[PDB]
C-alpha cells in the first residue's frame, strides 16, 4: 500500500524537503504502527562494544537533530544513527536543496549541514538519556554523527567539541568527513590530514569517562582513489579506529541515470550508489584485513541488498533512501528478506556471514 499508492501520493504533493519534515514529525509523534515483525535471534549482531538486536539502521541525514529517536526504533530500526550535527546552529544551502530521481529510485541533496548545533541536540538527548540507556542495554544502540560548521577556521576543534558534548550521550560517534556539500571537508579524508583529525578525536574521547567512552568511527566517501582508501586504512589500524561507515553519498553521476534533475549539484544516494558501496566495503574490508566493524550504507532496498554488503564485510547496515520511496513498511521487508537469505545459503545468523565472500 505504501510502495504502490501512499508515497506515491504523497511524493506528488509535497517536495521531498516538506515530506522529509512532515516524516520526520509524524514519526516523533509516533504516529506509525508499530512494526509487526519481530527480530529472531539470527539477526544479532554483537560488534563496537554492543548487542544490535538487528543490523538494519537509520542512517544519519533523516534525523539530523535527534528528533525522532524513539520513533526510528518503533520503526523496528536496530539502531539509529542521528546527525551529522555542528558545534553552531546553521541554516545550511538555500532551497531548493532536495530532489528526487524515481526513475533511478535516487536522491540528490546538497543541504549542507543545516544543524540545530550541538547545544540543542545534547539537551534533547538529555531529555531521554536514561530511556536510551535501557534501550542500548536491550540492543537498541545509539550513534551520533558529528559534522563542521561552514565557518569554521579550525575542523579538528569543531569534532573535538562533538567528542566532548555528545561523545557522553553517544554508544558511537561518527567522525563524518565524507560529505559532498560542504567545501573541504572531503580533504579531510588524505592522509596526513585524518591522522591529526582523529589522534585529536581519539584523545577527547578517550578523556571521557569510562561509562560515558563512545566507539569512534569514520564515514568516508564512494569517490576515494585506490591510494585514498589504502591510506586511510592504514591511518585506521595506526590510531586504532573502532569501525568505517562506507558510504557516504556520491559526487559522480553514473551513466545510465534518467531522473530528470540527474545534473542537480549534490550527493547521489539510493540505487545508484549500491553496488560502488559494496565494492567501497569489500576493498576497505580487505585492507583491514577484517579487523574493523564496517557499517555498510548505500542503495541498500531489500535483504538481498544488505546480505550482499555483509557478504562484502559488513558487520551492520543502514538505509534512508529507500524510505523515501517505499516508506516505513521497507525496514521490515528487509529484515524479513535478509533472515530468509540468510537461511537459504546455510548461515547459522549475520555474524557467520560477515565477510564471507573473502573467504
Ligand atoms: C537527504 C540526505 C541527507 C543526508 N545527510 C547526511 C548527514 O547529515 N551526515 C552523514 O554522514 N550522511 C548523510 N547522508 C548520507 C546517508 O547517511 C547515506 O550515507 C547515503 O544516503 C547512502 O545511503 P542510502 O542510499 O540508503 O540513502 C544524507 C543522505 C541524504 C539522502
Ligand atoms: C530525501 C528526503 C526525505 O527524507 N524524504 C522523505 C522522507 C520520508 C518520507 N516518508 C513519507 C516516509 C515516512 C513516513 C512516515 C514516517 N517515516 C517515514 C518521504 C520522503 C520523500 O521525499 O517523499
Ligand atoms: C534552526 C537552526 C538552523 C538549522 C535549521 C534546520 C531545519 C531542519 C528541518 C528538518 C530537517 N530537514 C532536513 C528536513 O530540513
Ligand atoms: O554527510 C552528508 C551531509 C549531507 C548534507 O548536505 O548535510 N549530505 C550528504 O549526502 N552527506
Amino acid at each position: 500500500f505504501y510502495a504502490e499508492h501512499l508515497m506515491p501520493t504523497l511524493q506528488g504533493l509535497l517536495d521531498p524537503e516538506s515530506a522529509h519534515r512532515l516524516a520526520v514529525r509524524f514519526t516523533s509523534l509516533g504516529l506509525l504502527p508499530r512494526a509487526r515483525f519481530q527480530d529472531s535471534d539470527m539477526l544479532e549482531v554483537r560488534v563496537l562494544g554492543h548487542k544490535f538486536r538487528n543490523p538494519v539502521g537509520i542512517a544519519a541525514g533523516f534525523d539530523k537533530h535527534g528528533e525522532a529517536v524513539d520513533g526510528l526504533y518503533k520503526m523496528g530500526f536496530g539502531f539509529v544513527e542521528i546527525g551529522s550535527v555542528t558545534p553552531k546552529p546553521q541554516e545550511g544551502n538555500p532551497r531548493p536543496r532536495v530532489f528526487r530521481l524515481p526513475e533511478d529510485q535516487a536522491v540528490i541533496n546538497r543541504y549542507g549541514f543545516n544543524s540545530h548545533g550541538l547545544s540543542v541536540v545534547e539537551h534533547r538527548l538529555r531529555a531521554r538519556q536514561q530511556k536510551q540507556a535501557k534501550l542500548t542495554e536491550d540492543g537498541l544502540p545509539l550513534g551520533v554523527n558529528l559534522g563542521k560548521n561552514k565557518t569554521s577556521v579550525d575542523a579538528a576543534e569543531d569534532y573535538a567539541e562533538g567528542v566532548r558534548v555528545l561523545g557522553p550521550l553517544a554508544d558511537y560517534l561518527v567522525v563524518n568527513v565524507s560529505s559532498p556539500n560542504t567545501a573541504g571537508l572531503r580533504s579531510l579524508q588524505g592522509k596526513a590530514e585524518l591522522r591529526r583529525l582523529l589522534t585529536k578525536v581519539l584523545q577527547e574521547r578517550d578523556g571521557l569517562r569510562r561509562v560515558h567512552r563512545p566507539a569512534v568511527l569514520v564515514k568516508i566517501a564512494p569517490d576515494l582513489t585506490s591510494q585514498d582508501k589504502e591510506d586511510i586504512a592504514s591511518v585506521v589500524k595506526e590510531l586504532g579506529i573502532d569501525g568505517l561507515i562506507v558510504t557516504n553519498t556520491t559526487v559522480s553521476r553514473p551513466a545510465g541515470l534518467q531522473g530528470a534533475l540527474r545534473s542537480e549539484t549534490g550527493g547521489l544516494s539510493g540505487k545508484p550508489l549500491r553496488d560502488l558501496s559494496t565494492q567501497t566495503i569489500r576493498e576497505m574490508y580487505a585492507l583491514t584485513q577484517g579487523r574493523v566493524p564496517i557499517i555498510g550504507v548505500g542503495g541498500v532496498s531489500s535483504g538481498q541488498d544488505a546480505l550482499e554488503k555483509i557478504r562484502a564485510g559488513a558487520s551492520l547496515v543502514q538505509l534512508y533512501t529507500a524510505l523515501t520511496f517505499w516508506g516505513p513498511p521497507v525496514v521490515g521487508k528487509v529484515k524479513r528478506e535478509l533472515e530468509a537469505l540468510l537461511k537459504e545459503q546455510g548461515f547459522g545468523g549475520v555474524t557467520d556471514a560477515i565477510g564471507a565472500d573473502h573467504r
